């Protein structure tokens, strides 16, 4: 990959794998989330960023600061076939003290259509304590300069999907999967649970005939609280609804302490 | 990739992937396996096997035959960083009417020395019955083009642990991790359990502080039984013994043996 010319952005080319796809014989939404997170760590080791586990600037690693995902928002016109090469173009942009965005956008190599396009919503937070606080001028002015300044959005649109407010799952839920875990495999290099294993996660308590039968579309998700090493996870799901529309919970196995929130919508094959 | 200058062998390189390793920030044993199956299937579509699911030849699609892994081994001396280039250079050859043998080598594309090696024995089977068959002179001479024909072995040495007989772990085993089930990023193309999730499970019995500690150097896999999607597995460790272990796998309910192996893991 490379920045593009005004070093503002960052282009990435993949071929997609036999075993990164599903029964379609094209890439899974997981697959397109794990190609998202590493074109962005690209992008960070293209403009300074150390290789040390967290991109971090000079006073964030002074002050034990990380970005963490709040929330996820992809949406899928097409997925790529097995070996047809993706092209992904990202950026950063700074939102103030509130936070930074993260923005992709999917493209078919040999057409150059637009095939997806997403959007990630960072909050600052102190790696020890876990606690959220808001973006400081110093921390700011570091890495602005990699930003661009005019607001340049993947979901540009008025009333679109990536600003909704999601509501908590009640219970009954229609359909649930019970006693998810995570393995070694499911950790990133520093041993917290990837954030692609909750999106597999989310999906796991749609019904087969659903998957079958669809394509994901869009899928929205928030991130409350860390699955550890050693929790186990129950996976909930109810329809809200040629569309349907879910309303995702993942909750602990035991005590039901909420660790993720979204939605997904599927389009009729 | 692209098949070498005489076609009988076929190489390619990768980037090693951010989600790929592990906290030693180097790729894990399942992201170096993953690795091994999509050079192979890019051999396999190189020499004109359709993209079907499963490379068949123009008899064993008529006799609905596949090849399925019997045994997988795997030899690592270093394992490649975050952002390095792995070479990975693969190979088929026929084992008579036995059944087939893919075999690699891993190297630095930057040195050129040789950083892994690989072997799996595949037997052919019946996919609607899952019953194994010998392979047949029709379906030899149909890919025997594609092979070298003299020897041409990943692990020559005589006595190699490639070869070895894996006993059956004897309850009770020193550790266990119970209650595994996968999701569907665990599942192929032909929604069948990737084989490279099995390596998984069987690691999950290995205790932290061993993995903390030493480095995986070998690993020897007998795929016995597929776990279906609705199964759950038991993954079973014992110390045998540079540290050593036996393995098993087996579904949670009756017992039912699906994988055994051993693993030999290196003081860092
Ligand atoms: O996406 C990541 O993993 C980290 O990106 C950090 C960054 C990169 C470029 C510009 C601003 C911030
Ligand atoms: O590794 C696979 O997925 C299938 O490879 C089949 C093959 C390729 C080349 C020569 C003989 C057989």
């Amino acid at each position: 990959g490379s920045l593009t010319e005004d070093g503002l952005s960052y282009k990435e080319k993949f071929v997609v794998r036999s075993y990164e796809v599903g029964s379609n014989k094209t890439a899974t939404v997981e697959t397109i989330a794990n190609l998202l997170q590493e074109v962005g760590c690209n992008h960070a080791q293209s403009v300074g960023f150390s290789t040390d586990g967290f991109a971090t600037t000079t006073t964030m690693r002074k002050l034990h600061l990380i970005w963490v995902t709040a929330r996820m928002h992809i949406e899928i016109y097409k997925y790529p076939a097995w070996g047809d090469v993706v092209e992904i173009e990202t950026w950063c942009q700074s939102e103030g003290r509130i936070g930074t965005r993260r923005d992709w956008i999917l493209k078919d190599s040999v057409t150059g259509e637009v095939t997806g396009r997403a959007t990630s919503k960072w909050v600052m937070m102190n790696q020890d304590t876990r606690r959220l606080q808001k973006v400081s001028d110093d921390v700011r002015d570091e890495y602005l300069v990699f930003c661009p300044q005019e607001p340049r959005l993947a979901f540009p649109e008025e009333n679109n999907r990536s600003l909704k407010k999601i509501p908590k799952l009640e219970d009954p839920a229609q359909y649930s999967m019970i006693g998810l875990k995570p393995r070694r495999a499911d950790l990133d290099m520093n041993q917290h649970v990837n954030n692609v294993t909750y999106i597999g996660w989310v999906l796991e308590s749609i019904p087969q005939e659903i998957v079958d039968t669809h394509e994901l579309q869009v899928i929205t998700l928030d991130y409350r609280r860390e699955c550890q090493q050693d929790d186990v996870v129950d996976s909930l799901t109810t329809t809200t609804s040629n569309d349907s529309q879910f309303l995702h919970l993942l909750r602990l196995s035991g005590d039901g302490q909420e660790i993720n929130r979204g939605t997904t919508l599927w389009r009729k094959k």
